[PDB]
């Protein structure tokens, strides 16, 4: 089963949270992430097209995000997540994560928080 | 020429810049921004109590528009604390004519008792030089 991030250096691998949002990620040597993230969180914008993902991965944790611009559709926001592995039974892993968004709306500078649970798909 | 505070609109006015910001306990980002709003350089912690303090860890993320984040694992080959922290935030003109950043921190550690997530507040001043 799963060990750590670093070990993952060399192979892209798929995630996905409970609202179906799914994200590939690449691991450089270092530990540093780039990857791409659908979003597919109801009642969003910007969903169902990649946006560019960045972060940083050591031993069981990660911390990575995504600002939603693509030049397709842009969204005026910027999602961070925050991460630890946990093991499944039967050899899988999941990764329990917090997370802050920021948008400008109407009263300013706005953050919402909340947590994702994603689950690599092997 | 160099990025100047006046000057500044949004996260956009970064590009091509390399600037320096600290936040409340003395923390210090030194960030590069590329032509296109890519976010690299260098975080130092030096929040008292914490561990990883005065050595630089790598930190990558993006600016666009009015909003920007980005991430640092707490391991750079010298001292791991075993965790990692992601910032969003969004840019704060003060009629002082200064330029902050006002984040929140989701942080992922493993301790005695495994796994844990926690979020906070940070803002970070941009610093003249």
């Amino acid at each position: 089963g799963f060990t750590d991030f670093d070990s993952l250096s060399g192979t892209s691998t798929t995630w996905v949270n409970e609202l179906g949002s799914v994200m590939t990620i690449d691991v450089d040597r270092k530990g540093g992430v780039t990857g791409y993230y659908v979003n597919n969180a109801p009642g969003t914008g910007c969903r169902g097209l990649p946006y560019d993902l960045s972060g940083h991965a050591h031993g069981s944790t990660i911390a990575f995000s995504v600002v939603w611009s693509n030049g397709i559709a842009d969204c005026r926001s910027a999602t961070s997540w925050a991460g630890y592995a946990r093991k499944t039974f039967g050899g899988g892993v999941q990764i329990v994560t917090q997370w802050s968004l920021a948008f400008v709306g109407k009263a300013g500078g706005k953050i919402e928080t909340g947590q994702n649970v994603f689950t690599y798909q092997a």
